[PDB]
């Protein structure tokens, strides 16, 4: 029957586009290989490959969210489940779908390298050796929550700043929300806790991704942004605001870790570790 072989839904990162044969093309013809007859959704976000890519920059990210939920909604092949795995930047966004529209319902969610708590610093610009990396970073929380900056660029929408973040909170209008800064939100804690499997991997040697602990859904501590704290010693997790603490107790969150810069693995490992989370 057609339930064994669950559809895959796979959402690219920052600057890539639905149909690379080298990226995100071959990713899509691995997975077929291993699982003939298997259904892949790699979503396009826009009419264009040319829109794509941009939009990955410039469009609002809650208006990119409603409009994948609206094409998961139009596709009969997804209305009993579908599995999900974003790149990237595509690792939130699959999560804020998880939370915002869980029908059709998501199966398990593989982050590759995503950012759940956002980012605080610039691609190898360490902060810690140098006044100039630094200095930016902290000449930029001093406009990225402005609404006219928030709206139109992507990166803003999940920058997050440790030192001032009571902006952060009451401004951010996308990572702030799906990560239940303001208040609360019911269906969101819901949703998230429907899914079966959340696998978050972890590019050991990254040096994109400011902080890397992000991508296991850990950050900075507040106030300061040297030292970080895992997900377990958060409030977000203390008060399980977002159902994290259930999950994790149940057996739903899986930490996966490997040596490399970001999004940098191998067909072995992904056939490993990867596959079986699909079939
Ligand atoms: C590549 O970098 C990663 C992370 O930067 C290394 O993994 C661990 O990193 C932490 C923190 O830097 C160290 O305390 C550990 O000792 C590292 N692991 C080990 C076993 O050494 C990784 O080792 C580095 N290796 C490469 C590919 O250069
Ligand atoms: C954000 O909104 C909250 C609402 O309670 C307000 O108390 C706080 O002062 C605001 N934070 C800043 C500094 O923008
Ligand atoms: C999630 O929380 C509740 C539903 O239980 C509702 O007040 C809130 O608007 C929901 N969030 C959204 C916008 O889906």
């Amino acid at each position: 029957d057609p339930p064994a072989p669950l559809p895959l839904v796979i959402w690219h990162g920052m600057g890539d586009s639905c149909c690379n044969p080298l990226s995100m093309g071959a990713i899509k013809k691995m997975v077929e290989k291993k699982i003939p007859g298997i259904h892949v959704l790699s979503l396009e976000i826009g009419k264009t490959l040319r829109e794509d890519v941009e939009n990955s920059f410039f469009l609002n990210v809650n208006s990119q969210v409603t409009t994948v939920c609206q094409i998961l909604a139009k596709d009969p092949k997804l209305q009993q489940g579908y599995n999900a795995m974003g790149f990237s930047q595509g690792g939130q966004f699959l999560r804020a779908v998880a939370q915002r529209c869980p029908s059709p319902p998501m199966v398990n969610l593989i982050s590759v390298g995503g950012q759940h708590q956002g980012v605080f610093g610039l691609p190898r610009c360490p902060g810690e050796s140098s006044h100039i990396c630094d200095f930016i970073r902290k000449t930029l929380n001093a406009g990225a929550y402005n609404k006219a900056i928030q709206e139109r660029l992507v990166q803003a929408e999940y920058w997050h700043d440790p030192i001032r973040e009571d902006i952060y909170r009451n401004h951010s209008i996308f990572l702030a929300d799906i990560n239940q800064e303001r208040g609360v939100n019911e269906s969101y804690k819901k949703n998230l806790m429907a899914l079966k499997k959340f696998v978050m991997v972890k590019f050991l040697n990254d040096t994109i991704v400011d902080p890397v602990d992000s991508e296991w859904f850990g950050f900075y501590r507040s106030g300061q942004a040297k030292e970080t704290i895992p997900l377990q010693e958060s409030t977000l997790y203390t008060q399980d605001r977002l159902g994290l603490k259930a999950m994790d107790k149940a057996g739903q969150l899986v930490f996966l870790a490997l040596e490399g810069d970001h999004l940098q693995l191998s067909e072995e490992w992904f056939y490993a570790h990867i596959i079986p989370f699909l079939e």
